[PDB]
């Protein structure tokens, strides 16, 4: 099944490190392609017949239970489009261990692992580790900040769409977050640019690798493509509290003798501050509870209230032509991702990331809380004490004060609201670009409707 050959994999690599090691074989005699195949036929057979034990990660209950879960329940992945296939890993955000995973429908019928071995666009779950974390970790913006959803195009001239809208206006990061809407995304990833933010810093720390970060469509998915258990890792990293661990199976490999061939060995980086990572978890649990792009809130309310009652966080993804769904969730304790999409990339149903993957994930999420009841945890998250609290303007997401509108230096007031930040100041005084992004026709639009409301 996919867990004996996912681990056997792992096995034979860590075998092949330690085999050439111990015959001292130098970097440069190892580039020999002819030793390569050597030491990788070797490192088969030491674990075919050595008898080492290999000790896993795998919490054998909640493993099971994830395969009765697809085997049971896989059917409602089906939306019309033919068989879906399927990812999961479920992650310990404490250490980065796999508890367990899900490799596809039915290992009998189609082998291919959906978990570790599959590598698809993350899609819009790269919004909140590449654009807005980053943003909010680099003091660019906050809570409550304001973004431009006005119409715009991409280089070439094609308009960023979502689904059939060319955008609307001015919108709280909640928004654009609870929508997964393009364009403020679009705009805050051009400010990182813009601002010369080592954007590759923090991907690489979690362990993603991209070829291009020029990409204008990177936040959206565009020029990305990652394993469910990867990308689990990064929702690892800001459920954490900013802290990565590198997700591992194996955590050792001992001789019948005991004599440790490899042990996993924990190197926690802080990828966000603890106020960036406290910030996200807010914002990403209203993605949720809002249930504008997932029903995942409602199908498992009904399935298990209490488990429904503890800290839900997440965020969903859909690539351009519906080839491929993310559903990407945590607690405290663990994160759950999810993909569904076809081997093939043809094209799923409007609705199978909203209704079918939400319903699926509800069941999963179920079946691995019957299996081991404590496992989810009833711990909240919570803002860090180090989050900078500033009273702003709901209409501009930054403090009251004068901006010179059109000659008239104008009194800005109105409706306030505490702006988390993960800086030291907090929010700025409104200036007249009081948004992420917008042309100087947008400003014009933004500050008309505001000026009237004063
Ligand atoms: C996040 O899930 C958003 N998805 C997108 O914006 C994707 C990004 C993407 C595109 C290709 C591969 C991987 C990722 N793009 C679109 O949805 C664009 C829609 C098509 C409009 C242009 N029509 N044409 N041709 C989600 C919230 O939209
Ligand atoms: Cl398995
Ligand atoms: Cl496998
Ligand atoms: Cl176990
Ligand atoms: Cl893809
Ligand atoms: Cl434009
Ligand atoms: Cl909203
Ligand atoms: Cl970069
Ligand atoms: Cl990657
Ligand atoms: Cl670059
Ligand atoms: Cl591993
Ligand atoms: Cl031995
Ligand atoms: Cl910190
Ligand atoms: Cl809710
Ligand atoms: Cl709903
Ligand atoms: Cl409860
Ligand atoms: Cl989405
Ligand atoms: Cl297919
Ligand atoms: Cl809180
Ligand atoms: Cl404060
Ligand atoms: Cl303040
Ligand atoms: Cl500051
Ligand atoms: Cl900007
Ligand atoms: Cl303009």
């Amino acid at each position: 099944d996919y867990l004996y050959f996912t681990t056997l994999a792992e096995a034979q690599e860590r075998m092949y490190d330690y085999l050439a090691q111990r015959d001292n074989v130098s970097a440069k005699e190892l580039k020999n392609e002819a030793t390569q195949k050597f030491y990788r036929d070797l490192a088969a057979k030491e674990i075919e017949n050595g008898g080492y034990k290999i000790t896993t990660t795998i919490d054998q209950k909640i493993h099971s239970a994830m395969q009765s879960a697809v085997a049971d329940y896989g059917y409602l992945l089906d939306d019309g489009t033919g068989r879906v296939e399927v990812g999961n890993v479920l992650m310990d955000n404490q250490t980065g261990a796999i508890l367990g995973f899900v490799g596809g429908r039915n290992y009998q019928e189609n082998q291919n692992n959906h978990a570790f071995d599959t590598k698809r666009s993350p899609a819009s779950t790269t919004k909140p580790l590449l654009a807005y974390g980053i943003a909010i970790d680099q003091g660019l913006m906050g809570s409550e900040t304001i973004l431009s959803n006005y119409p715009t195009n991409f280089a070439n001239g094609n308009p960023i769409m979502y689904a059939n809208s060319k955008g609307t206006g001015m919108m709280t990061l909640g928004e654009a977050l609870n929508y997964s809407w393009n364009i403020p995304a679009y705009w805050t990833y051009r400010m990182l640019r813009e601002n010369g933010v080592d954007v590759k810093g923090y991907m690489e720390k979690m362990g993603y690798e991209i070829p291009e970060y020029g990409i204008e469509s990177l936040p959206m998915g565009g020029g990305i493509e990652v394993t469910v258990a990867q990308h689990t890792n990064g929702y690892q990293t800001l459920a954490n509290n900013g802290v990565y661990h590198q997700k591992h199976v194996i955590s050792k490999i001992e001789a019948a003798d005991g004599r440790v061939v490899y042990e996993y060995q924990d190197k926690p980086v802080q990828v966000y501050s603890k106020a960036t990572a406290t910030i996200m978890q807010g914002l990403l649990r209203e993605v949720l509870s809002s249930r504008v792009t997932t029903t995942f809130k409602s199908n498992l309310t009904s399935l298990n209230p209490t488990l429904a009652n503890a800290d839900w966080i997440g965020k969903t993804g859909t690539t351009g032509q519906d080839e491929n769904m993310w559903l990407m969730l945590s607690t405290p304790r663990l994160t759950l991702g999810g993909w569904i999409g076809h081997d093939d990339n043809h094209s799923l149903s409007q609705q199978a990331g909203y209704s079918n993957n939400s319903n699926y994930m509800a069941h999963l999420v179920n079946a691995i809380q019957q299996a081991s009841p404590s496992i989810w945890g009833n711990e909240r998250f919570a803002l860090d004490p180090s989050v900078v609290k500033s009273e702003v303007l709901k209409s501009t997401g930054q403090k009251p004060g004068k901006v010179s509108v059109e000659g008239k230096e104008v009194e800005v007031t109105g409706s306030t609201v505490t702006s988390y930040w993960a800086n030291k100041s907090g929010a700025p005084a409104t200036s007249y670009r009081f948004a992420i992004g917008g042309s100087d026709a947008d400003y014009q639009n933004a500050w008309s409707s505001i000026v009237g409301s004063l």
